[PDB]
């Protein structure tokens, strides 16, 4: 898979070239990660990056016992339905 890094200073997981990313906001004393925006430029489409970015964010949340708000339409409309094994990470009140 493509190398994804965690850029805390920009609240994002991103490709190493910074061009594709998923941004988040932390809430509730660091217990909830709101995935607010996934961005893949058109020239980087077709590489699975949106999904790889989501996996990186979900793995981070899972490892840290953080729940997720899937605010981003990619996360909610595409990633989660296609990857339902990640659904338990979603804050229960979201769904
Ligand atoms: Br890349
Ligand atoms: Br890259
Ligand atoms: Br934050
Ligand atoms: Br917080
Ligand atoms: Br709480
Ligand atoms: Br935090
Ligand atoms: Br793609
Ligand atoms: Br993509
Ligand atoms: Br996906
Ligand atoms: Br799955
Ligand atoms: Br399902």
């Amino acid at each position: 898979p493509p190398k994804i890094v965690w850029n805390e200073g920009k609240r994002r997981f991103e490709t190493e070239d910074h061009e594709a990313f998923i941004e988040y906001k932390m809430r509730n004393n660091g217990k909830v990660m709101d995935l607010v925006h996934t961005y893949v430029p058109s020239f980087k489409r077709g590489l699975g990056l949106a999904s790889h970015l989501c996996v990186a964010a979900f793995e981070h949340a899972s490892s840290h016992s953080i729940s997720i708000i899937p605010s981003c339409s990619y996360v909610s409309d595409t990633f989660l339905p296609r990857n339902p094994s990640w659904k338990p990470l979603i804050h229960s009140e979201v769904f």
